[PDB]
């Protein structure tokens, strides 16, 4: 245990109007979120270096993050029925965040609805960079099995050499959550889910006929077992499915519904 | 909200706790735990301060009526503002973690710690309490060698740390009973002879997989353990819950008969205090 974590800290007078939130506080001429509590160092380092509009802004540490008042995507997917135009809008935003991170040789390794925060204007931002991997030409692949079982790519689960396309798979599982309300095998135990991802491979939708052919194709490109065949974030940003995306304002009735449903 | 407040008034002791105890020092953050000293008697105490509400009334009443030498017992309770303070016993010899990471314990010392913990587990289980966190960090030592068990405090979310002490039935999210604490004691005994718990260099998710499949990992140096100690561990770390020993059965194990008196633990306390001074 070392103190070179004290070296990145900024060093009660800078922020006011503290109000406790979650299981994390809100404060203020901008509105901020302050999380008060070796991987914590990597998360602060990667967030400073990788600033983009589709990533929750790390502001300072003494951890001061920007505030997104519309909750997470989880509240929306578990309390509402999203249409394809809304799903395509969320997928486009996440792919813009992934295209940015991957070009900076960063693998998120934890893409899931819980890590997608929403703004009251419909803005979509990616968070939780604890599990991220910074790759390089000297070590372009990783092997560690990290992530949330239900969202993990089969190559991660089986501890094979993997790259940024593990995040593409996780995005594909997230789009399934947007359809079905839950990731595949959620009713199972996390270890039984790991076994199922490793053996079944590409998950099968409960009702595939409900989806348009263009959405089915988009998911097939995301959830392709052959990593070379699976699309990169840059390739999938050119997919026809994203062209049916509604403006980000279309997400605000969804935020309203989740807030109304979660009054307990 | 109101019924819980009135029920508390009849059970809490009158008097100002701020006048009764001194030298408050935070040791954890439901609520906050402070170490303190009784100004009148010199006793060292642990004070849990806190702002589900029906569950706490029963937990106090259980603690108050049920006493055991191998657990930190309930001493008193006070209503301080909108906070409830629960005063419990504490010990000055630190935790078992300091001893296992700074000294080499012999089997006679390990047996003495296992006997004390099993006496605490027998007591808790008869009171239909499953600890769930039996680990060296929750074992408190007294300057006379006394051993006391403490506590104090989702599939979508992330877990901080490897849950190395957890039984395979806990990991696989099955219904479970008090024998989960027996498994955890078995892991604690491994920590006592190797100086570390298993799955330390392992990722928490890889640890979960390993616990669920193989149960317990192979010992780093098994030839260093006596046959009677290896048998004791086999009974503790049995995958079949019915085959795994209960606290009452394991108190009759031959391994505990090689236990040295609790005075044999005081040189270990001295060494851990010397190692963790500066
Ligand atoms: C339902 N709820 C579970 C936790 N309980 C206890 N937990 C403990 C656990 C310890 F490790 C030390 C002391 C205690 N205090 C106790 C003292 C007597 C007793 F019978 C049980 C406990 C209280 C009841």
């Amino acid at each position: 245990i070392l103190e070179k974590l004290r070296s990145i800290v900024s060093v009660k007078k800078k922020y006011t109007r503290f109000e406790k939130i979650g299981q994390v506080y809100t404060a203020m001429g901008q509105e901020v979120a302050i999380k008060q509590m070796e991987l914590i160092i990597n998360e602060i380092l990667v967030m400073r270096e990788n600033k983009n509009p589709n990533i929750v802004n790390y502001l300072d540490s003494y951890v001061v993050m920007e505030y997104l008042a519309g909750g997470s995507l989880t509240d929306v997917v578990t309390e509402t029925c999203m249409d394809e135009g809304q799903i395509a809008a969320v997928c486009r935003e996440c792919l813009q965040a992934l295209e940015f991170l991957h070009s900076n040789q960063v693998i998120h390794r934890d893409i899931k609805s819980d890590n997608i925060l929403l703004g009251m204007d419909g803005s979509v931002k990616l968070t939780d960079f604890g599990f991220c991997a910074q790759i390089t030409p000297e070590q372009s692949k990783r092997s560690t099995m990290v992530g949330t079982p239900y969202w993990m790519a089969p190559e991660v689960v089986t501890r094979k050499a993997y790259g940024p396309k593990v995040d593409i798979w996780s995005l594909g599982i997230m789009a399934i959550e947007m359809i079905e309300g839950e990731p595949p095998y959620l009713n199972e135990n996390p270890l039984r889910a790991l076994y199922l991802i490793a053996t079944n491979g590409t998950p099968e939708l409960q009702n595939p006929e409900k989806l348009s052919a263009i959405f089915r194709d988009f998911l097939n490109r995301c959830l392709e077992m052959d990593v070379e065949k699976r699309g990169s974030a840059k390739e999938l940003l050119q997919h026809q499915f994203l062209k049916i995306a509604k403006p980000l304002s279309s997400l605000t009735p969804l935020i309203a519904a989740a807030k109304e449903a979660t009054k307990n």
